[PDB]
């Protein structure tokens, strides 16, 4: 059981500032990622085996569906599949380049196939002995960017 907190900037090409979030994030072994933003509004975003809910401040929350939200699938996919070693869930649907070592690894993954590639252009992952930045681009010139810190394994 692994948690942390992280910083997310977001560049979108037509915005005249980029939108910055914060918070925290838990990994089970057990398949769930909780992922909760504290700042600038507190949302809630909770994955389990093959389903997604999302909860905007005290508002109910709502079931996210692939079809509506890849990126978000996506990104939780390799997220999870990063701490847990598993690269070969990532190969099924990313080209996979690993450049360094422990000290120091930079990991740029791009999408094997259609309809994946039309959505992304490349993800990414750089760490150490954990992920310690993450960033999505898109293939509309958007950019998020996140950074994880603070993580404890208890």
């Amino acid at each position: 059981n692994i948690s942390g907190k992280f910083i997310q900037i977001r560049q979108i090409a037509g915005l005249n500032s980029s939108l910055k979030s914060s918070g925290t994030f838990k990994l089970t072994n057990d398949g769930s990622l909780l992922w909760q933003q504290q700042s600038p509004i507190k949302t809630t975003m909770q994955m389990s085996k093959n389903k997604l809910t999302q909860t905007i401040m005290d508002n109910p929350p709502t079931v996210l569906t692939r079809d509506d939200q890849p990126i978000v699938f996506t990104f939780t996919s390799v997220f999870m599949s990063v701490f847990k070693g598993d690269t070969k869930t990532i190969s099924e649907f990313f080209n996979i380049n690993f450049d360094g070592n422990t000290q120091n690894w930079t990991i740029t993954l791009t999408p094997k196939s259609s309809p994946l590639n039309k959505a992304i252009k490349e993800i990414i992952l750089k760490g150490n002995r954990y992920i310690t930045n993450i960033d999505v681009a898109d293939t509309q010139d958007n950019i998020i960017k996140i950074e994880l810190f603070d993580i404890t394994t208890n």
